[PDB]
């Protein structure tokens, strides 16, 4: 499910202001992470990300792979592949309140300079 600039800009408009990352720095984040693709998977040897912000099997979410995730999310990552990002979001929080923006790599790197082109 491939979303444009400005439906992730409308759809992430909840995460605005959160550990004072601003609404351009998320769409430019994700753009890197994911290419605003909520079916992204990307595997690191035992690790898997998942969905729009690629969130891990080993701390974040439980799947098949790794049933003795910490789950810190206390969701299933088969749940950041739909459409609807309200759970994303909200696991999102959770990665910001105890890692986080340097979660995402792209971050610090991509996300710093010229934020004007990530408006809608
Ligand atoms: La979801």
């Amino acid at each position: 499910e491939q979303l444009t600039k400005c439906e992730v800009f409308r759809e992430l408009k909840d995460l605005k202001g959160y550990g004072g990352v601003s609404l351009p720095e998320w769409v430019c984040t994700t753009f890197h992470t994911s290419g605003y693709d909520t079916q992204a998977i990307v595997q690191n040897n035992d690790s898997t990300e998942y969905g729009l912000f690629q969130i891990n099997n080993k701390i974040w979410c439980k799947d098949d792979q790794n049933p003795h995730s910490s789950n810190i999310c206390n969701i299933s990552c088969d749940k950041f592949l739909d459409d609807d990002l309200t759970d994303d979001i909200m696991c999102v929080k959770k990665i910001l309140d105890k890692v986080g923006i340097n979660y995402w790599l792209a971050h610090k790197a991509l996300c710093s300079e010229k934020l004007d082109q990530w408006l809608c």
